[PDB]
């Protein structure tokens, strides 16, 4: 716990406190715009809203924000710690809101511990938000707040902690009945636990068609029957059962077709599973520890379908399936609330998507797709790119038929086109790489073993279990620096040290290097010096001999001093005559790759075509459809310099060698990234949307552009420089490489080594 | 009004509604970070705040936001129109907050029309904000709200609409007494008007040292004396005077040393000024129309000092002097409120800055500096870059001595260094250009007169009075397109049309062109064709003949087809042998210029040195200190390609020819923009901070980098491409030029033509 | 070691040698060590090149 505690504490404490910030979306540097954006001109918009209140959407940005409001009464599993102490959780919830759907979130921690004032303040804050996600609140005051607001608010009010997880649970049950081959009106549902995210689920399931008399509710006290306490509170009498001696979970665990558990860990015992019914449908939503372990249920009864809230098992009940996309559906039409119709229109799109998987470009073999509608796959993945095109139009149509939509949409196809254009610019492709690497770690040698960044990265890799590292350097220096940095990695146990000043394999290593380079200017004495003073050579020989599977080098020195060694020892991949390096950037238009940043100073047309094909294949392996643009200062033949002609010839060669690849050129960068400019210049261009692969005419342009964009349009680091064309898994980094970049590159190298490391 | 109404309505209605947006400041695309940013890891930060509540500043971003809260009871001069209808004004106020100081603003329009619930909701919203700027609220409920909050809030509460303008008024009076040579305890102050931004000013002036019995208050009723109404409300009895027959403004206008007017236009008459005292000190803060016209006061009495709230006169009382910087001072220390000490510590820094002007790099002769402490200059300019270094440390020191500061600062010099680093990246240099151009418009010919963008720009230029335009094209097409676009410009009155198909000056024009180009491959017949089919040639001959002062061309066609004409007709400036083009970008590090984007395909070392010197001089004329970086894929001699050696030679030449210029190289782009990387590589580099001029080795790198940065790191448009080295004021644009870019370039050309157009 | 590699870096900082590269050179390149020794006056001459 201490290591994880320190990692989380330092996750955002040192560089900048917090996890979100407020940023403007429009520019302001001039005069005569203040005369219009302020008092002299701002009077005209105001008088329009006064005459037409409905015109507040054209001249303002009112309806796009959501409030995440808490009081800190039940902070995760920590309980009542206060509203202020719960700010990090609310901030992280807003982060998840923004990262998965693109929802602006204001996180508020009201200090009120009384309900009445809670509704007072939330109703006062009405004009600020288009929807209020109540979070970290006890019961049953939340229901009262939501009902009073919805009957007093002309704007959407949606407690997500109830209704969103209700939707996710309901969709996992409607599709589960298909697999178990049972009817909704004949199944028996048993629930052990009452709380905030249980009553909404029960209401949704009852409105789905399930009989109320077939539902049994419980808590820590036992079966919630009639005649248990003199003062038995509400939200428990509408679902209570008559007293027939039933008092515990096991009394109703027999014959239960569905078991929706949302309270308490370690509740279901092996005997209860043994005495359960056939084809169990267990929904153990408990996050810190589920009600029943999915490995434990599938052992005693292999016919059980388990839909947990954890990230370690499939069919994950994560609210990131609910609060991003359900709120996005509610907002995009401008509702007045999510009634049962919208709650069902959203629950049916999720279920339809879960049983209509059709591949459509995935991360090659990187990871584990296994997308087949069955027991192990009942709901869409937490960050499915398609869950904005299926939910938002569905909710908009439901609102149009329900009378709560204020501004109807006429042409839906344009709407889906706009939403898919929006979702094309988000792709978290490093998670499957990390998962695949964790599935089977490989041996990776790091020649710069004395570097502080490399030691930090080695600690992280050992903690995550991504690879088995081998460090080259002086043992005394490495141990002293590990102690100075306060790391927990130990030589020999966590990682292996190769002493470059002394090793029993010195003779074999330098003899092999001499045999490689004897007719390339290297004498035996020079080989002996190289196997002592050049760790890259040691690592390359190690890889070639099969004592390691991959190598990450280049954090010290110049790129070509490592690349020359790599090329000499490994050589090119079969059928390849050139190599290139690709760097990745996250721009507003999406993930963007820049090709040949480090290898070739001035490639010719054939080299450019080979680089383009390799880059397209590599990007395809990430799960991204390649869209290539050949860049030049000439815009579609406007210049006749030899560089532009070379780009045109490379385009012809690429078209000859790969007719299925999306590519155009030669063109300017803005035309490559902005579709409107390109459509103005070349209406019938084969390149659609924004290009994600930019191939440059020469080294200097590529490197200068990449450096300026990296320091200017900085939105995180994924991979780079990615080396292509070499016959072994190896990448050369740069001295400015960060710890996260090193870890990512090691994971990518492990994944490459797993599949025939050639 | 209709034209301004349409301009303001379309200012932000068509492209995107609204004027602000919410943007994150940290990246999120990976896994294993959700395990730390959320539930599994987010528990560790929460338990730390529970044990230590003061630790909420290290693990959260709590204290940086301000609420701008209104109820729409007095919207500017429109009165009571509602809270929702006042959203554009609040949004614009937040825009001004962010643009001048960098303050995050949440704009709220509460529908409550009752005070008690207003304090209820604002006190409920305490944990969201570090300060509440009450706006658009009547009196005296605001005082009650502020007092109750400050006595119930442990966080800063600062009604800016009272106290900030009180500070600005007080600073304009303390410095005014120096000019008028009078004592604060012996002056007579007369006020005609009671309102929100008058009682705070009176309180501040009384605490400054002025006697209460020397202050006279008035309203529409008249003198606020005792015994006027049976129920005379508060905030008027603490300053009322005894009844001696004084009932109107003129009864107390005699002998008044200071006249602070903040209510009503057209209040002071000529006779009142005639019967006033010597050295009048008039503060007419009325925004829509001042109490007395500054031109009217200075005529009857030339000894009067007037400090108005308008932008048409000096000594402007604009809250952009108050709410950005005073709130910044309050926030940067983490106060508990702005008491009199902070209110005075901020008012003394403003006064000290107003009478301690020392130039320190201004916009050359572009505009009107005239910074001399006198009657016409009593307060710092509304967007003075230095008003964050003088106010924030002053307020922090005042808080440290007052016991309201929670986290004291030890080393102040580091603090001022950080603040000046922050303020170095903001410079609104186009406003002085626009002002200087408006002072003396010039004749500017636009060869592409039939373009829709050019017609829109011509309409804007005529409206702003920046230049006298001359359009070249077919009159029928121009009139038909003007009618189709619905513009109000009329040929012959607003602008002059030159018909390229018929003009009585055809023979002289083509004869002059032939005389220029007879030994450069142009026959007489070719000259006759050129003076019909090439509008750029017509415009260039017009400029050379003195029938126009400048030309803006290039919105259609290729850059070099216009540049060749310009070079042939005009030639180089005396003492210059090469030309270059500079493009401007607004990056996170500040205004950034990229040199030689369009002229020279591959300049040599001497050409690069000349380009660098011209770019440095041009940037200096904008009011920006030039800091040049020579860019290459080689980092301080790491490569030996001819391009890197050329950059090194150019560096040596530049150092020889300009020893006073800040410059270094050759280096990578990231080292040029990020000081930490450069300090790591070259500790003793002469380049300090972030470079704002990037000189590129060849055309392709410059253009590709500029295009990618413009479409990716887009933060508005200022100028570009700026042509340097030509012997006449002319600029060649590109086909992708926007209307705003054309207007800006025309203004720059006018300013260049005003000063010896060579 | 520190004085030697610092002097070498001061000589070669604008010739493609970083501080880390200078530190590596003052360990793996005896010719550089001898040349710095001679330039510092701790030796009068150097004979190198047998390898
Ligand atoms: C994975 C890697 O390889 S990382 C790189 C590791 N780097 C190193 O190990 C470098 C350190 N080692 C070295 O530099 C060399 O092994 C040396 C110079 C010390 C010795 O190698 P060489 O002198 O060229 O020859 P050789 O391989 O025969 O070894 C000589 C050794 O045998 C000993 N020896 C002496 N006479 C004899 C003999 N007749 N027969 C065998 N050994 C003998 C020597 O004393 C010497 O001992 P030592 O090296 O343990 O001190
Ligand atoms: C600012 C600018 O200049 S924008 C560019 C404007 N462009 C133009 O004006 C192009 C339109 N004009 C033209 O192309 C030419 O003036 C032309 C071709 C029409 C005529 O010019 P030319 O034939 O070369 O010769 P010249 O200058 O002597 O003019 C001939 C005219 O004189 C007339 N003329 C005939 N005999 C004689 C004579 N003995 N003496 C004088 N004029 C005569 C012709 O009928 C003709 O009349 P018109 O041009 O009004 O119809
Ligand atoms: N979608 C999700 O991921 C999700 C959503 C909600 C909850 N959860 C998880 O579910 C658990 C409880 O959440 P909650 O909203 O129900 O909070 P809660 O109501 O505060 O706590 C669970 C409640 O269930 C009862 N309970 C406790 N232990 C029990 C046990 N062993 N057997 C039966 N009943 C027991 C108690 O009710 P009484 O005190 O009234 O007897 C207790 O108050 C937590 O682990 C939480 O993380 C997950
Ligand atoms: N810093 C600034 O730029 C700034 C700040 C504040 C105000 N102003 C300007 O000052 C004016 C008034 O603002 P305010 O806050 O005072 O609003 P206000 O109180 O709502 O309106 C002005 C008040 O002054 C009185 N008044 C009106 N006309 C008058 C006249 N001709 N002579 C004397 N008194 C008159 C009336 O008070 P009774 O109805 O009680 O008699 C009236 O209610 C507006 O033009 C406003 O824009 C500028
Ligand atoms: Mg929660
Ligand atoms: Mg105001």
């Amino acid at each position: 716990d201490d290591q994880l505690k320190q990692s989380a504490l330092d996750f955002h404490e040192f560089p900048v406190p917090g996890k979100i910030q407020v940023s403007p979306t429009k520019p302001l540097a001039t005069q005569r715009d203040l005369a219009l954006a302020y008092s002299p001109g701002v009077a005209a918009p105001c008088l329009e809203i006064e005459k037409d209140p409905l015109k507040a959407y054209k001249y303002t940005a009112r309806g796009n924000l959501v409030a995440v409001i808490s009081n800190g009464t039940a902070v995760l599993g920590l309980g009542n710690i206060g509203a202020l102490a719960g700010k990090p959780v609310m901030e992280g919830k807003g982060v998840l809101f923004k990262k998965f759907a693109g929802i602006d979130v204001f996180d508020i921690e009201v200090d009120e511990l009384d309900p009445d004032k809670f509704i007072e303040v939330v109703a006062a804050l009405e004009p600020t938000f288009g929807g209020i996600n109540l979070e970290d609140i006890k019961a049953p005051e939340c229901f009262y707040i939501e009902q009073k607001l919805r009957e007093r608010m002309n704007i959407p009010v949606f407690h997500d902690d109830q209704h969103g997880t209700a939707i996710i649970s309901t969709a996992a049950i409607l599709n589960g009945l298909r697999v178990v081959e049972k009817n909704i009106s004949d199944v028996r549902m048993v629930v052990s636990g009452a709380g905030a995210a249980a009553i909404a689920c029960m209401n949704l399931l009852v409105a789905l068609g399930l009989q109320k008399h077939n539902i049994v509710v419980c808590d820590s006290k036992g079966v919630i029957y009639q005649g248990r306490e003199p003062n038995m509170a509400e939200t428990k009498a509408a679902y209570a059962v008559v007293d027939d001696g039933k008092r515990t979970l096991d009394d109703v665990i027999e014959g239960a077709d569905i078991f929706l558990g949302c309270s308490g860990p370690k509740v279901l015992t092996q005997e209860m599973v043994k005495k359960m019914a056939r084809a169990p449908m267990i929904l153990a939503l408990a996050n810190p520890e589920p009600e029943i372990l999915p490995p434990l249920a599938k052992e005693v009864r292999p016919d059980a379908i388990i839909c947990t809230g954890r990230s370690d098992y499939p069919n994950q009940v994560n609210n990131v399936l609910c609060f991003p996309f359900i709120f996005r559906g509610a907002l995009d039409v401008g509702a007045t609330a999510i009634n049962e119709e919208m709650k069902l229109a959203a629950v049916r799109a999720i279920a339809e998507l879960a049983h209509a998987e059709q591949s459509e470009v995935v991360a090659s073999a990187y990871g584990d797709q296994d997308l087949s509608f069955g027991p192990e796959y009942i709901i869409p993945k937490p960050f499915d790119p398609r869950l904005i095109v299926k939910i938002a139009p569905a909710v908009a149509k439901a609102a149009m038929e329900s009378g709560v939509a204020t501004r109807p949409i006429a042409d839906f196809d344009v709407y889906i086109d706009k939403l898919t254009e929006f979702v094309y610019k988000t792709n978290l492709f490093m998670k499957p790489i990390f998962s695949q690497a964790r599935k089977a770690p490989k041996r990776v040698v790091l020649p710069e073993g004395e570097e502080a960044r490399v030691l930090h990265a080695t600690q992280e890799l050992v903690t995550l279990g991504l690879a088995k590292p081998i460090l080259i350097g002086r043992p005394n220096v490495i141990e002293m620096r590990i102690q100075k940095l306060g790391l927990q990695i130990k030589a020999g146990v966590d990682f292996e040290i190769v002493n470059n000043e002394s090793d029993p394999r010195f003779k074999e290593y330098w003899t092999e290097y001499f045999q490689i380079m004897k007719r390339r200017g290297v004498t035996q004495e020079q080989a002996q010096r190289a196997l002592i003073s050049n760790p890259t050579v040691i690592g390359a020989i190690m890889v070639q001999r099969g004592e390691a599977d991959a190598m990450i080098c280049g954090t010290v020195g110049d790129y070509h001093e490592h690349f020359s060694v790599v090329k000499n020892v490994f050589g090119y991949r079969d059928g390849v005559h050139t190599a290139g390096a690709m760097n990745a950037l996250l721009l507003p238009s999406g993930n963007t790759f820049i090709a040949d940043t480090y290898v070739n100073d001035e490639p010719d047309a054939e080299e450019l075509a080979e680089i383009t094909l390799m880059a397209a294949e590599t990007v395809r392996r990430f799960g991204i459809e390649p869209r290539v643009a050949l860049l030049s200062h000439s815009n579609f033949g406007s210049s006749d310099c030899p560089s532009s002609s070379k780009m045109r010839q490379a385009l012809e060669l690429v078209r000859e060698r790969a007719p299925e690849l999306m590519i155009d050129g030669e063109m300017h960068g803005d035309a490559a990234l902005v579709e409107a400019i390109r459509n103005d210049r070349m209406p019938d261009s084969s390149l659609k949307g924004s290009a994600n692969i930019l191939v440059m005419p020469n080294m200097e342009a590529a490197r200068i552009s990449y450096n300026l964009l990296r320091v200017s349009s900085s939105e995180g680091v994924t991979v780079g420089p990615v080396l292509m064309g070499v016959a072994k898994p190896v990448h050369v980094l740069t001295p400015i490489a960060s710890v996260r970049r090193i870890v990512n590159m090691v994971a990518l190298a492990v994944v490459e080594a797993q599949t025939q490391p050639l």
